[PDB]
């Protein structure tokens, strides 16, 4: 076992394949399944893991009755083996809270929970399954992080970190963790005007991290970091196909250095890019208001041309049905000569759009880049709300 | 550990031994069991586990109803312990897909599903647990595959799969893997005029496939596949001795070279043979119309006589009860000087045969060679379908 | 790692502790536990486990509803931690079958189960969780064993097994394995007149087995084996302290060397007692009629001496609760100086006895000897059964 | 891989991080979820596990009615992984018995439970899973010990028991094992006059155990052990802040000799403190009548200072919600250059302060030492009773 050096460059991506899908929200009409949303993968050398926020209850549970409520005392971040849905049977309790993130720096896997009241929250740094560090609230207005996966770089594993308002500028802070230790912390520079919900990735010594403007932009900052001389610099992705929700139509031109204003009703989701030139793909829900469908777009040259267009396209959920937060992650573990892309996209079920039901749950489907031509098809959750009903 | 070489020669079988049975839709009636068909098993150096396509839901669950429907985003390759019933919580998924196969080469598992519509379906090949390769539909019409295990030698794993008409020429290929990279492949050869679902083994340094011709004949293709050469030769099984389902009666003769075509209503159903000169046995449903009951006959010659017949008979499941799919496997890390042939009926209980529940699922029996005379009685799947009603 | 020897004595036993119990019908009341009977414990170098015969249903499912009966296909030999209660989920299947055995040989285990329809039962013995040999019935009459485990010593492993009448003169065979493999099988000698579900301990090279004479006598066999001849001789406990059930009133005088008679309305049950001079102890159901109450005796010379009573009791299980089959086995590879005697009894809840439910299962509770002289309570399964109508 | 020896001091503690919480009434409102009491967390080199006695029955299951009761033939030691609720799935069963301890020496795992009638009740005492040594009650009356983690130095790990009247004065012991084999016994010694249910931690080879005087003191005793000579004293905890419950209100000056008395209408609760000099920590019951609410003071000088006042707080359970026993434990083993305090609050639920329903249980949250000044929220239980009415 040794530190990730993230030596590699990213693999070329045509199509992507199908990697898990959990079926979550189906079997836990019946069988014993937890409540949650914010989910997510993450890989180590031995292979891939489900992430998510539990909501401390099962899905027929009567305690899934107002599982709207983002933030609670009994959320946890839980991990299971990929493909399972997650039971109170089947999950590893990371770290309590109700903000996260994970990754695994080679040796060991570092696991960050958020708690607390809005006023007063702190961060629990976990490494090798125990408590390490602790960051109390720095803004006093929710203290929270990526809700996907981190990426190390010879033991160094930067985390973006925001505490402040949802909808108006807040205070970002790049913290650079080793076995869970303070490395480093520094404040957000550049010219991404808010930063939530980062979906980060590594390639060729550079971490990229796509997030949500929750206060302007339905165009994503892109924050670009530097692991070993620990700096980072912001922007926006250039191009004009605009990827948060609820978003505008896309215009003439993007904006590389200023967000892209308008949309309805909603200011932002959790989403993700991979930007490698030409070999660059961006997730976007199909609906430009609601979190429904999902369509990965391929579109050289995003992150630097205000200009640049999809050239291909895959529906990876159908605008028929319900999608959420999408995120990014690696297997930087695979035995191949490049770093192939995986994302996974949240199914949420339940409110608000589903109001029939008392609860809120998502179930997760993945995939990652193949070089090849595939054929595709809609991996929505595949529940029928009637049957909660 | 190393690479699995064919070497031995199959062991003399005189009468078949219980090996496992999982009793998957008794327990299923009241514990969370997955909805499951296409059934296998599948051995290791450490010992044997059960695989199975899931359909994404329990069996008591409001989603079982319109698991008759072979192909959808919810269904996976699962494996569990053999003779466990498969659950959420004892289940690992294998890969995504309506369409599987699946072996170990001595060192790692590799395990392929297809997945996607009809017109665009694609295989992903995973290995010791990664996703390898992908593999898109050349004829666009459901790229499928065995449904039972692969069989390696020297680290060369031949796969057969088809793409095509159910109902017409389809254009089948064995494709030979390596730590799950494709090594060749090749077009289907030979006198067999359609293959489907193969059930295949290893002896000698010969892969043995016997498969489904769902177009015309009721006499079943064999594939002999040299897997050092990676060649093959195809014809179909000799005997009069009629061994798929549908069929018409046997006849006076077999036909080695050609389908020999009648049976109603069904077209085909996965089966398999062990050919081994005077040393030879067939399965098949004791129904010649209906997925009803199962026998072992042993037919030496089977594989070279048109007039081979029967010489003893074992009764694996009686004609009262339901059977379905048959496949092979074999335990090629047993402490024994040759390789004993196991195989595996898959009691496939709900539609269509019992149209007074909404759902189809399945148990699992298992059974291997033995020198000796056993006695035997029926391994029937024993849920009372009115206590689902 | 090496093959068990026994050599060491037994320890020195004035009372019992307890060791496991598993509220299994408490538990399975609510939670997915499935039917057994005939459980027994076994242990090896890691620990001990809990064994019983799967009925293949859970506790409430409605396959519950005729689980009086003995024999069925759907029957299986289970293995679990000690101490959990068997659900679908935590329990191995060892083998299929109605009738076992198992037990470890310091390197692995070897686990034997007979199946099949009464005229023509047969054993699969497996080995290292693999099938290494079968047997056929010889008589023609539920070919049976032990019902709780064998012992071994430098790799022999004797069994004893049954087949013939229940109610007359059967064909008992010891059948000695190693590795598996059969070295030698034996016709039952001596006095013993009838021989059924042997509960067999190894203790200074000389394996002893305390058994169940089905046909006329309420005095218990006692077949002594050496392992290393691989011979063996029988004859009945000498005490007049009868320990089965249905047994008559304590006589004066014991018989050594013949079947008492008497006892109503049953004729057997499976129990065991541990012989060695004055440290001898003899279990037995407290009613001498019904499967009711169990209780420890300290019998000194109870293998010798027919005018031997009592000098010490403990109560396990008062007499106002079920009871069930009991059996001997012990931690061969505890860390001590002298073999420790343990035991369990089956506390056996629903039919015939409790006619309310439709069902019959067990719970266990095991206990091995202290030299301290420990207080005791009952450990009666606990369950209500109002709570099943 | 050795013994663990306490050479390192405590760390500084300026507030309480979330460790785990398992919302184990929460998800037990539906899933298959044990009832407990008495639970507590102990770590080892690997990890940390929660640790509670069930009652052998599920929490939705009829036979939770009447979990009221302390002492059964039900009740159980089990273990599980930290975080998760404790099911009939994946729980290791300890010892059996309603009363325990249980600590990890670096090597194995020891653990102990009561079991028994009153008068005549016995402790077995394990170690690496495996039962090594018994002892009898002493007086009679009620045999009984921590209901949190022992601690270890050199492979001697000292318990603290009691056996005799809750009441008056009663037969309390300090023994000291090694490998589950009794090194020495002394008789409680010095100016405490009643001892129950120690609370007990190490640092700098010093163990300290902060205990329930259940006859007279709501101040709590205070027992000091050296694990290398095998000797203790004992006294009471100084510091006017008193920490039992019930109580009286804190008076002008603590005793460190003698127990201030008073409060209704309970005599007792577990309970904890760190005690550390200036770094020294006293929780307690937010009400002085009963288990409500749960705080952490900073008490400098509790141990010596008769003055001390808390010059910190921290509320873990709001005094609108019920807390229970509460106890210590370190991660001994963690990656740092001093031990840790860490301890847990006991969340009961159900009788007898909430009688809509007919059981008792409870959850576990567990929180552990910062350096930093971190906010706080309530950790209440979180479970809606009318949801089980
Ligand atoms: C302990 O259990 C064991 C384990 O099962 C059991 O041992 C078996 O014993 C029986 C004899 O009792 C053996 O049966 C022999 O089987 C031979 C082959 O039979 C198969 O093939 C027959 C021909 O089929 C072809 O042709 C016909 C037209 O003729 C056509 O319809 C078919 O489709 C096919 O083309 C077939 O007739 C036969 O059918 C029987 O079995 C099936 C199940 O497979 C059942 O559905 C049928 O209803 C029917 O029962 C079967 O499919 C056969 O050649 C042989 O016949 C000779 O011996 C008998 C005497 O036994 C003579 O009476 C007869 O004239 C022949 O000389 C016989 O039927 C079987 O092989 C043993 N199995 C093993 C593994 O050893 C023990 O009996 C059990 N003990 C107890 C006490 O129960
Ligand atoms: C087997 O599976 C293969 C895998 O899916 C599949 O291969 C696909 O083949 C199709 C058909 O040839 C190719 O389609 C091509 O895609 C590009 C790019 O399409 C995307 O972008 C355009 C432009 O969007 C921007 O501009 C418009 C207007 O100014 C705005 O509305 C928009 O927001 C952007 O600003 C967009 O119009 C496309 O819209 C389609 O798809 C979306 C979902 O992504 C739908 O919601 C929408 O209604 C519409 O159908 C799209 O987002 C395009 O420019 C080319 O002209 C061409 O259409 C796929 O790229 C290709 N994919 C891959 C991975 O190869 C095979 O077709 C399939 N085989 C069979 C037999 O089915
Ligand atoms: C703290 O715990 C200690 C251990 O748990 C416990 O110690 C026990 O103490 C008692 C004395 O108080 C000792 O009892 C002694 O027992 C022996 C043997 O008794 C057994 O056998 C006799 C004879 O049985 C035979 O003959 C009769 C009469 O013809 C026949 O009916 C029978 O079928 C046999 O042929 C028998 O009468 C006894 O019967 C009693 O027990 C049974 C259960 O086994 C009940 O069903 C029955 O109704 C009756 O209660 C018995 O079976 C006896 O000979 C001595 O005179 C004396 O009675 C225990 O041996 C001893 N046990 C151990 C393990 O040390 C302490 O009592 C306890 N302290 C408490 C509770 O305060
Ligand atoms: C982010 O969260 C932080 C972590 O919780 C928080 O930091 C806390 O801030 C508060 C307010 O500044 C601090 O309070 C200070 O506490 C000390 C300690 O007070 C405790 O003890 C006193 C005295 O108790 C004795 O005397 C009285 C008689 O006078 C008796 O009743 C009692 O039985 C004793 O003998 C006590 O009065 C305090 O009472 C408060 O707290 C309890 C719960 O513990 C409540 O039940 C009660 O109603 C009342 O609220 C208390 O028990 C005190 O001397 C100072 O004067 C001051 O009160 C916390 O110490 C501090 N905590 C930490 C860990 O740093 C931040 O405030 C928060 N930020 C925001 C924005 O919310
Ligand atoms: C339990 O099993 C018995 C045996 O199968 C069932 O009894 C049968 O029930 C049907 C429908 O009521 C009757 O017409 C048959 O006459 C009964 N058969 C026998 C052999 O008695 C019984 O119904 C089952 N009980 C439950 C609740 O499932
Ligand atoms: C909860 O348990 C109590 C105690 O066993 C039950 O109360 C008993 O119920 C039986 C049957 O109705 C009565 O005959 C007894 O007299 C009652 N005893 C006591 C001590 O009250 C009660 O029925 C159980 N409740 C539920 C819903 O199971
Ligand atoms: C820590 C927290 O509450 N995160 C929440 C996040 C947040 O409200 C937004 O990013 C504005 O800050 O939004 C959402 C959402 O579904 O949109 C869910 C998250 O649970
Ligand atoms: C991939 C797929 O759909 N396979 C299906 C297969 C197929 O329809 C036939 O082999 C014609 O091609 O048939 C059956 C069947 O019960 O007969 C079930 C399989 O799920
Ligand atoms: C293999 C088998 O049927 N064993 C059964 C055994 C047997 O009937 C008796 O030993 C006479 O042979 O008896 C009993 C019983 O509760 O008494 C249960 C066993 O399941
Ligand atoms: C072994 C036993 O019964 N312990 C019990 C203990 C005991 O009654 C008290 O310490 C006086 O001895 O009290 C309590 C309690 O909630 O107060 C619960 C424990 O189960
Ligand atoms: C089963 O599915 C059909 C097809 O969707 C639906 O209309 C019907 O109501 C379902 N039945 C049940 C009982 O859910
Ligand atoms: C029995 O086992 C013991 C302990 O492993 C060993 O030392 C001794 O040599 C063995 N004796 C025989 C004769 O195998
Ligand atoms: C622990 O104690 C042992 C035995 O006295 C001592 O030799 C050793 O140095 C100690 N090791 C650690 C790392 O605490
Ligand atoms: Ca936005
Ligand atoms: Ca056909
Ligand atoms: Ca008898
Ligand atoms: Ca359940
Ligand atoms: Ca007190």
């Amino acid at each position: 076992r040794t530190f990730l050096n993230l030596t590699k460059p990213l693999c070329e991506v045509n199509s992507w394949h199908i990697l898990s899908k959990d079926n979550a929200i189906r079997i836990g009409e019946d069988a014993h399944i937890l409540v949650t949303r914010e989910p997510y993968l993450s890989c180590d050398p031995q292979g891939c893991r489900m992430f998510a926020l539990s909501q401390g209850t099962t899905l027929r549970g009567r305690h899934a009755n107002g599982t709207i409520h983002d933030r609670s005392p009994f959320r946890a971040l839980i991990s299971w083996e990929m493909g399972q849905a997650p039971s109170p049977y089947n999950t590893r309790v990371e770290c309590i809270g109700w903000s996260s993130t994970s990754c695994h720096d080679g040796m060991s896997r570092m696991s960050i929970c958020m708690s607390g009241p809005n006023n007063n929250a702190s961060a629990v740094v976990w490494y090798g399954g125990r408590p390490i560090t602790e960051i109390p609230s720095w803004a006093g207005n929710i203290l929270r992080t990526q809700e996907s996966e981190c990426v190390c770089h010879k033991g160094v594993c930067p985390v973006v970190m925001t505490d402040g308002p949802a909808n108006n500028r807040a205070a970002t802070k790049i913290i650079y963790f080793k076995e869970g230790k303070i490395q480093k912390i520094e404040e957000l520079a550049g010219n991404a005007q808010h930063i939530e919900e980062c979906s980060c990735y590594g390639a060729g010594g550079v971490i990229k991290c796509i997030c949500r403007d929750n206060w302007k932009g339905a165009n994503r900052p892109v924050i670009t970091i530097d692991p070993e001389m620990m700096t980072h610099t912001s922007k926006y992705l250039c191009s004009k196909v605009l990827t948060d929700t609820s978003r505008p139509n896309d215009p003439t031109n993007g904006n590389c250095d200023a967000p892209i204003t308008g949309g309805s009703p909603d200011p932002g989701v959790k989403g993700f890019a991979f930007l490698d030139g030409e070999n660059s793909w961006l997730g976007r829900t199909i609906s430009k208001d609601s979190r429904s469908g999902y369509e990965m777009l391929k579109v050289p040259n995003a992150e630097t041309d205000i200009q640049s267009g999809p050239i291909s396209n895959q529906v990876i959920v159908n605008n028929q049905n319900w999608s959420g937060y999408s995120g990014a992650f690696i297997d930087y573990w695979a035995n191949k000569e490049c770093f192939n892309p995986c994302f996974y996209v949240e199914l949420i079920r339940g409110r608000p759009k589903e109001s029939s039901v008392l609860w809120t749950s998502n179930s997760i489907v993945a995939l990652c880049g193949s070089k090849k031509r595939l054929g595709s098809w809609s991996w929505h959750d595949g529940a029928e709300i009637i049957y909660f009903e």
